[PDB]
């Protein structure tokens, strides 16, 4: 890294049976032949009913078709407030119960148009790019690429995120050390197939979907850091807690 | 609804060319034969390089392979604060610039284990289930299923979300009308293939991924509403704005 249509009727009935537990995970879906006879449908209808359930990710192959066991999702807790002790891991996963570690690599770069725009600087202007692999008790479960404008951090003790007196303590603490007060954060959660490099690092198969948080920290209206934070969609959800006023 | 491996090296080079614009959307990816000759690789290596880019969703077929045009994503703005005027649409899409409409259908039900748990009531206890289809200027772009405990709304003027004196004004306003003050909201964003019924309503193809927000409104520690809010991952991102303290 560094009158419903027949096939929907049939599919609907089996889907219910799947949600019931009537068809428990690792149990074979009724066969094509069985679906045809039991529901009195054509071969194509039985075939298309099965394709619905597969496109929906409810069943898979592994000589027959098996109800998939879908894991209970874990939350990646998102927060702007201060923790116990601040680290890049705790900054991404606010859940105090989770003990976590990271490896990172930092190197300068000229900002792409896209990153320049997220940081509100001229394209080609220099940034510090740091990549992280985060582990939860030895298990890799999150990736991140973070960009910071050298206009802000250049020639300061916090220029390198994982070095110096506040290295390893995250963006808000590192910024505060140079009299820059982060006061807002925007986070946009999207989903897409993982990049090979991401999926290989995260241990998923090609085509596996990841959640991608585009995150930008602000100090007095100016962007001071932007990042793409990546977690496997099959295992995780991105959790927010908001006030209602 | 109601030393990198060869194929990664090659794939990496073409991916860069794709990000460059060197290979613009709707332009054919170099052919298998061209990749073999230009990069001096085996047929299988050229083949596997192409599969990386397809699993990554960067290229597609449509007699050759074409660089996909990936649309600029739109934000679904998430917020707990009060808007102009409150509606179920504005409750889901805080972005004031977006003019939107909905159709809904409400009917009682016994709470499933899963919904019972999200609402902190006994399974089988009755709820009002309301389904929404939301449109942005005539275009369907969001689905939702909302459950409310009849323990809270039963025998009140806000029992039916889209009827009565505060019907069509959303959960926080409807709850306030019955002296129930919603003070917190939790939102967990996940991703999964859409259900046929969802994708058919949203206009996607089978297997298309949706973002699913599991949302629960709280009043004084008690859940008063829970919902699954659904948007197409290819077109939308879920946007949050958080304070940093």
């Amino acid at each position: 890294y560094f009158e419903q249509p027949a096939y929907l009727r049939v599919a609907g009935d089996l889907r219910k049976k799947i949600v019931d537990g009537s068809l428990p995970p690792h149990t074979r879906l009724p066969s094509q032949a069985r679906i045809r006879e039991e529901y009195g449908v054509s071969d194509t209808v039985a075939l298309e009913a099965r394709k619905v359930l597969m496109a929906e990710g409810l069943v898979e192959g592994r000589s027959g078709t098996y109800v998939r066991e879908r894991p209970v999702p874990r939350r990646v807790a998102r927060s702007g407030y201060r923790p116990s002790g601040a680290t890049p891991f705790r900054q991404e996963q606010a859940d105090g119960a989770v003990r976590g570690t990271w490896e990172s690599h930092s190197e300068q770069a000229e900002a792409s148009g896209a990153i320049a725009e997220r940081l509100d600087i001229r394209p080609g202007e220099r940034v510090m790019c740091t990549k992280y692999v985060f582990r939860d008790a030895g298990e890799v479960m999150m990736l991140s690429t973070s960009w910071e404008p050298l206009a802000v951090t250049g020639r300061t003790p916090v220029m390198l995120p994982e070095e110096g007196p506040v290295g390893g303590m995250g963006v808000v603490e590192r910024m505060a050390a140079i009299d820059v007060i982060v006061d807002n954060v925007t986070e946009e959660v999207g989903a897409r197939p993982g990049l090979a490099e991401e999926l290989l690092t995260l241990g998923g198969v090609p085509g596996h979907v990841v959640l991608v948080i585009q995150r930008t920290y602000f100090a007095s209206g100016r962007p001071v850091e932007t990042a793409d934070v990546v977690v496997p969609a099959d295992r995780y959800r991105v959790a927010y807690h908001l006030p209602v006023k």
